[PDB]
């Protein structure tokens, strides 16, 4: 019997607003003894359900409490409770002080021009980080059908303390246990031909995500119109390779963006590549 | 009456070698309990007294051994303990895995064109690393009179894991209570006519040093031999400017170098310059 974590509304206080996501709103806040009697009060954010919103939103917010309840892993960001009973409703998730992946990049690569404040090490671990995210749910036989840096989030607003990146935004994901949409640089071309998903189209979008990260957050085929984005693609049009990209990332990224989806890596294969380019690079430097 | 840290030489493994410092080598090891009780085989560096060496060579090795038990402050490298009652004679030093300052920023540098694995915040922190060593040194009426990243060290070999730069070869340093040399680019114009050295000199060394951290350990005066460095100096010339260093630090730098000893700012100014530049740049970020 699947329960979300319910929390006293009381214990909870909106200070800070981050921003409306969805329909939809989220504030930065504080809530007392989520992390257990021992807690005190631990900043957290909230995502909320507008009051009058229609009846059907309502029930895709739910279903985004439940999937995440469900999810367990470093790399997915934590539903810490939920205010369900009262509106407007509240799903109460930690607080991910870097903001999201994209912001977080941007704000690297525009800090100074003496150079971007995240290494291409730094990066890798990003890269690395989602990627056991996505090994993650398809173990789960989940697709998240909208992995892109707009939708991780980074846990500090430093660039120097350790940091992690989660996939935290899972409202298209969908369980594969066998007239919407948008963000057509994303989309592996039988999605948007065809209308179809799977984790392979999933590879793809990966694919566009860590080219994102190695680009500090440029945006995907920039000489092209959405319009002229699936006509680019559908020929065999490909993203240009980032600046300086090391080839074994270029590798990997192409290949997930092969033409035919049983021509891309898997999920597992991926996170073995980025974790033996990183070996080979960091063994690579010392040596020097 | 000052004891040097007796450690019995039983204790200690000499595994790795490390180099061949002043006459001179130096090792990897490791030293039983160096830390006490509950230390276990904890690994250090020692640097060994050559045998049959000069007499003097050996006062000069004991100078070093007493000026480090003198020193207690987190910037300025840890003497853990001495075997001098047999040859060869050690000094055991904490073990700093980034090796020299110098060496750690030109891996930095040279890791990959995607960029430096160090960035502006990282030499920012260096330098307030450093400066606060400077200012202690002062404090305690000492002079080092070789200020240079080749003579400093880093805690770690990697460069993601938190880490800090210590000053680690004092065998210059002189106590200024009341025929060698040869590193012309770092020298005051001063010291190098009249053979002066001051707090201020060392200023002008450590504007020299903050020079070589933001262009990760180029050479100062690259167009200039060594006999023409000083011509060039004592003229009015100056170093270049880092590429894209930012405008605060170069007019410090720039301070620093005062053909004029008493125009030259303070340690501790220098100290508030870097802790001043570093909060305003890490606000500039954020609010972005
Ligand atoms: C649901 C929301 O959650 C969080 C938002 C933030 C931090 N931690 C969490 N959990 C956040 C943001 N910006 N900033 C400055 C902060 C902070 N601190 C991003 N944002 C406004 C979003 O709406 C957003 C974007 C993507 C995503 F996957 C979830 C969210
Ligand atoms: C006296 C010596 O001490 C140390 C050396 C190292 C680490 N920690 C300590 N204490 C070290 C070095 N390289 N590498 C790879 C390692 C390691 N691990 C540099 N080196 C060979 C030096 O001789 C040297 C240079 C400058 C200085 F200030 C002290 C020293």
């Amino acid at each position: 019997i699947e329960n979300l974590p319910a929390f006293p509304r009381e214990k909870l206080t909106l200070r800070l607003l981050l921003g409306s996501g969805a329909f939809g709103e989220v504030y930065e806040g504080t809530a007392v003894d989520i992390l257990g009697v021992g807690s005190g009060e631990i900043k957290v954010a909230v995502k909320t359900l507008k009051k009058g919103s229609t009846d059907q939103e309502k029930i895709e917010f739910l279903k985004e409490a439940h999937l995440m309840s469900k999810f367990n892993h470093p790399n997915i960001l934590k539903q810490l409770g939920v205010c369900l009973l009262n509106e407007p409703q509240y799903i109460i998730l930690e607080l991910m002080e870097g903001g999201d992946l994209l912001t977080y990049l941007r704000k690297a690569r525009m800090a100074t021009f003496y150079g971007p404040l995240l290494t291409l090490v730094d990066l890798v671990d990003l890269c690395v980080d989602i990627s056991k995210g996505c090994v993650y749910l398809e173990r789960m036989h989940f697709i998240h059908r909208d992995l892109a840096a707009r939708n991780c989030l980074v846990s500090v607003k430093d660039y120097t303390s350790p940091r992690i990146v989660k996939i935290g935004d899972f409202g298209l994901a969908r369980d594969i246990y066998k007239e919407g949409l948008l963000p057509v640089r994303w989309m592996a071309p039988e999605s948007l031909m065809d209308g179809i998903f799977t984790t392979q189209s999933d590879v793809w979008s990966f694919g566009i995500l860590i080219w994102e990260i190695l680009t500090l957050g440029h945006q995907p085929y920039p000489a092209h119109s959405n319009l002229d984005v699936l006509n680019y693609v559908q020929t065999g049009g490909r993203l240009e390779p980032p600046r300086n990209c090391p080839d074994d990332l270029w590798n990997l990224m192409t290949q997930c963006w092969a033409q035919e989806p049983d021509q891309r890596p898997t999920f597992h294969r991926i996170q073995d590549q980025l974790q033996l380019f990183r070996n080979f690079f960091l063994n690579s430097i010392y040596k020097s």
